[PDB]
């Protein structure tokens, strides 16, 4: 098919159908981004050529399409009723001159299968162009991808919608990290088989839309490092030079922090620890927060804190208990200030505690934790 | 949907993709071996409106996850995937499979008495509700894996007549129990291996004739029993001859 607006468009039963080996193009980019799809769905309000349509429960099996010079290579909404309808393609071959498109799946409302074959590519506009946008994806819906990534750098995913609903399905990334973005890594839902060492921060250079899992690519913020870190299994997180702060409570990895960056909890927020292992901060330039206790646990599962850098939790405490706790703290050198070094909410919290610095409050050696917290160990000189 | 007829120890039967929108029932089956795989199965919402069937089949999962199992000795029906809390399975005979499959964090015990009549492993996760859990018999709850297990608010454990946790992994144990325990001549934590083990009783009350022991070559234990309702008259020896304790925070 060689088309103006729309290549094809699918609609209501077809069930069973399938379209094999199609070549769909507009006949050149020309003002492609500047056509309005005819039949679409009510979700699709965006202007563009559209390659392929499909919408109101229809689930034609696309078995490798050519798509080329499309503004849009695929619109698919499920049915409105139930999100009924699954958008099945396995291993389109994308293609656009100059590289120019907005998004090669647009998914509303729908569940995903997409086998990748190596060949794609997301837009020139840095911010909106992107593989992916999923719109109001149900949060019983997946959109799973599998296979490989393109070669050149694409920005993988953007959305709408309060469910996330990705899936990286042993996706091979090849240098995706290094050379591509996530977009919106709220909308990733799970990964399988997809692995990264160390995730990089930058406050002052990063880019949230990347990756963050290789160091010339960092991101910026630490809103989400927990949740890449559970992803990509990240054994540590670099924190560039300058404050990496939050403003609100945020969930840190249990993984090793280095680098010279600092980590600051500001308008009394306090960091998050929801799960057991170990979390240690290893030369940093420091951890303090403006009134918030430090780390509140909210797992009852055996926490190790290890800070081995200067560390400032003012008038509150390094650690708070929020559940009936199993922690052990130890700090290392360099200094160390708060009112107690561990305190709890209520029904007793077991820890231990080593405190090998002469720079502490000495005023609490006598007295390290409130009165919600039973000592199993104690060092202090 | 699934009939697995004898199929082999080394065979799998991998299912990918969607499942239909309503509900199923998945599988059924013969032979004394699971392989059925869900390979990043998009189960929709089949937690909900669905049917395992029989869990037995299933050999493993990759990429299906649920944060919790609800049990419910009551109303529960053992077709249930047991994942939603609209549709919680009955028994406590395959509790720990299924959070080993689908990673659950925590068991839910809806009100009653979930029972076991034999020895039974219990997954490392938080356990709440208003139910109870019951070893009768002379069963044991068994301990497998390390990691903890937290026993919160529920109406209380016990057995009549077995020591309550039997532990034959060597890995760091810590058992939590913040509810009415009762072991009554038995232990509530017996070690059939060389243990590393952390019992901690919080509030409720606890009875037992020794808080842990061990069946032979010693086991490392530290314990905490905060509650004025425990046999006082084991603070001075709270554990057996077989292990020995790296910390006592009793009173």
């Amino acid at each position: 098919i060689l088309y103006k607006t729309q290549g094809a468009v699918f609609i209501d039963s077809n069930g069973g159908a399938a379209v094999n080996n199609a070549y769909i193009s507009r006949l050149g980019n020309t003002n492609g981004e500047l056509e309005q799809a005819v039949y679409k769905p009510a979700g699709f309000t965006e202007v563009g050529d559209v390659a392929v349509t499909q919408f109101a429960g229809s689930e034609v099996k696309f078995n490798s399409p050519i798509i080329e010079q499309a503004s849009f290579d695929f619109v698919h909404a499920g049915r409105d009723t139930d999100s009924y309808g699954l958008f099945m393609v396995d291993k389109p071959h994308i293609e656009s001159s100059g590289g120019k498109k907005k998004h090669s799946f647009y998914l509303i409302n729908t569940s995903s299968n997409v086998t990748l074959s190596g060949v794609g590519l997301s837009g020139q506009d840095p911010d909106l162009d992107s593989m992916y946008f999923l719109k109001n994806c149900p949060e019983t819906a997946r959109n799973v991808v599998r296979g490989q990534m393109p070669i050149s750098g694409v920005k993988l995913v953007r959305g709408t919608g309060n469910y996330p609903t990705l899936v990286l399905d042993c996706t091979n990334m090849g240098s995706q990290f290094q050379f591509g973005e996530v977009g919106d890594i709220f909308y990733i839902k799970d990964v399988v088989g997809v692995k990264a060492d160390t995730l990089y921060i930058d406050p002052v250079n990063g880019n949230n839309y990347n990756w963050g899992t290789n160091g010339t690519k960092p991101i910026r913020e630490l809103t989400n490092i927990a949740k890449i870190c559970q992803l990509f299994r990240c054994k540590s997180v670099y924190l560039n030079a300058g404050e990496s702060v939050i403003t609100s409570n945020t969930e840190l990895p249990m993984v090793v922090f280095e680098g010279p960056g600092s980590l600051k909890a500001n308008s009394g927020s306090s960091f998050l620890i929801k799960a057991g292992g170990t979390l240690s901060l290893i030369g940093l330039s420091g951890i303090s927060t403006d009134g918030g206790h430090m780390f509140r646990v909210s797992t009852v599962e055996k926490v190790n804190i290890h800070t081995n850098c200067s560390v400032n939790a003012g008038a509150a405490y390094v650690v708070l208990s929020e559940v009936q706790g199993n922690i052990e703290y130890r700090q290392l050198f360099y200094s160390v200030n708060c009112s107690k070094y561990i305190g709890a909410t209520a029904g007793q919290t077991i820890a231990g505690i080593m405190v090998k610095t002469a720079t502490r409050p000495t005023g609490i050696d006598a007295a390290p934790v409130d009165g919600n917290v039973s000592l199993t160990y104690k060092i202090i000189e």
